[PDB]
C-alpha cells in the first residue's frame, strides 16, 4: 500500500483596522446563588459552578486559524 | 492500493475596517438561583451551572478559518 | 507499506491597527454564593466553583494559529 | 515499512499597532462565598474554588502559535 | 522499518508597537470566604482555594510560540 | 376675650408580637444614570438625585404617634 | 385677654416582642453615575447627589412619639 | 393679658424584647461616580455628594420621643 | 402681662432586652469617584463629598428623648 | 410684666440588657477618589471630603436625652 499525503496550503487570515475606539463595559453586579450536594465528575470535564464574570476582550485583530490533520493506517 | 491526497488550498479570509467606534455595554445585574442535589458527569463534558456573565468582545477583525483532514485506511 | 507525509504550509495570520484607544471596564461587584457538600473529581478536570472574575484583555493583535498533525500507523 | 514525515512550514503570525492607549480597569469588589465539605481529586486536575480575581492583560501584541506533531508507529 | 522525520520550520511570530500608554488598574477590594473540611488530592493537581488576586500584565509584546514533537515507535 | 384650651388625651398606640422571623433582602444591583446641567434650589428643599439605595427596616414595633397643637390669637 | 393652655396627655406608645430573628440583607452592588455642572443652593436644604447606600435598621422597638405645641398671641 | 401654659405630660414610650438575634448585612460594593463643576451653598445646608455607605443599626430598643413647645407673645 | 409656663413632664422612654446576639456586618468595598471644581459654602453647612463609610451601631438600648422649650415675649 | 418659668421634669431614659454578644464588623476596603480645585468655606461648617471610615459602636446602653430651654424677653 502506498499513501501520499501532501495538502499544500497557501493562505492568509488577515485584518486591517484604523482604530478600535471607545469601548465602555460597565455592568451592575447581580447576584448568583447555587446550591447542590454532591459533585462527582471525571474524564475530560470542564465546569463552572456559580459565577459572575465580566470579560472585556478587545484585540487589535484576533484572527484565528485552526487546522488538524489525521492519517490513520 | 494507492492513495494520493493533495487538497491544495490557496485562500484568504480577510477584513478591512476604518474604525470600530463607540461601544457601550452597560447591563443591570439580575439574579440567578440554581438548586440541584447530585451532579454526576463524565467523558467530555462542558457545563455551566448558575451564572451571570457579561462579555464584551470587540476584535479588530476576528476572521476565522477551521479546517480538518482525515484519512482512514 | 510506504507513507509520505509532507503537508507544506505557507501562510500568515496578521493584523494591522492604528490605535486601540480608550477602553474602560468598570463593573459593580455583585455577590456569588455556592453551596455543595462533596466534590469528587479526576482525570483531566478543569473547574471553577464560585467566582467573581473581571478580565480586561487588550492585546495589540492577538492573532492565533493552532495546528495539529497526527499520523497513526 | 517506510515513513517520511516532512511537514515544511513557512509562516508568520504578526501584528502592528501604533499605540494601545488609555485602558482603565476599575472594578467594585463584590463578595464570594463558597461552602463545601469534602474535596477529593486527582490526576490532572485544575481548580479554582472561591475567587475574586481581576486581570488586566495588555500585551503589545500577543500573537500566538501552537503546533503539535505526533507520529505513532 | 525506516522513518524519516524532518519537519522544517521557517517562521516568525512578531509584533511592533509605538507605545502602550496609560494603563490604570484600580480595583476595590471585595471579600472572599471559603469553607471546606477535607482536602485530599494528588497526581498533577493545581488549585487555588480562596483568593482575591489582581494582576496587571503589560508586556511590550508577549508573542508566544508553543511547539511539540512526538515520535513513538 | 377668654380662651381655654385643654385637649386632654388618654391613649395608646401599641403592639405585641411573638417573633418577627426570617427576613431576607437580597437585591441585584442595577444601574442609575442621571444627567443635568444646573441645579438651583432653595428654601426648605429635600432632594435625591441619582441613587441606588437598599433599606431593610425591621423594628420590633414601630408604632408612631404624631400630634400638633396650634393656637393663634 | 385670658388664655389658658393645659393639654394634659396621659399616653403610651409601646411594644413587646419575643425575638426579632434572622435578618439577612445581602445586596449586589450596582452602579450610579450622576453628572451636573452647577449646584447652587441655600436656606434649609438637604440633598443627596449620587449614592449607593445600604441600611439595615433593626431596633428592638422603634416606637416613636412626636409632639408640637405652638401658642401665638 | 394673662397666659397660663401648663401642658402636663405623663407618658411612656417603651419596648421589651427577648433577643434580637442573627443579623447579617453583607453588601457587594458597587460603584458611584459623580461629576459637577461648581458647588455653591449656604444657610443651613446638609449634603452628601457621592457616597457608598453601609449602615447596620441594631439598638436594643430605639424608642424615641420628640417634643417641642413654643409660646410667642 | 402675666405669663406662667409650667409644662410638667413625668415620663419614661425605656427598653429591656435579653440579648442582642450575633451581628455580622461584612461589606465588599466598592469604588467612589467624585469630581468638582469649586466648593464655596457657608453658614451652618454640613457636607460629605466622596465617601465609602461603614457603620455598625449596636447599642444596648439607644432610647432617645429630645425636647425643646421656647418662650418669646 | 411677670414671667414664671418652671418646667418641672421627672423622667427617665433607661435600658436593661443581658448581653450584647458577638459582633463582627469585617469590611473589604474600597477605593475613594475626590477631585476639586478650590475649597472656600466659613461660618459654622462641618465637612468631610474623601473618606473611607469604619465605625463599630457598641455601647452597653447609649440612651440619650437632649433638652433645651430658651426664654427671650
Amino acid at each position: 500500500v502506498q499513501i501520499v499525503y501532501k495538502p499544500v496550503d497557501l493562505s492568509k487570515v488577515t485584518s486591517k483596522c484604523g482604530s478600535l475606539g471607545n469601548i465602555h463595559h460597565k455592568p451592575g453586579g447581580g447576584q448568583v446563588e447555587v446550591k447542590s450536594e454532591k459533585l462527582d465528575f471525571k474524564d475530560r470535564v470542564q465546569s463552572k459552578i456559580g459565577s459572575l464574570d465580566n470579560i472585556t476582550h478587545v484585540p487589535g485583530g484576533g484572527n484565528k486559524k485552526i487546522e488538524t490533520h489525521k492519517l490513520t493506517f
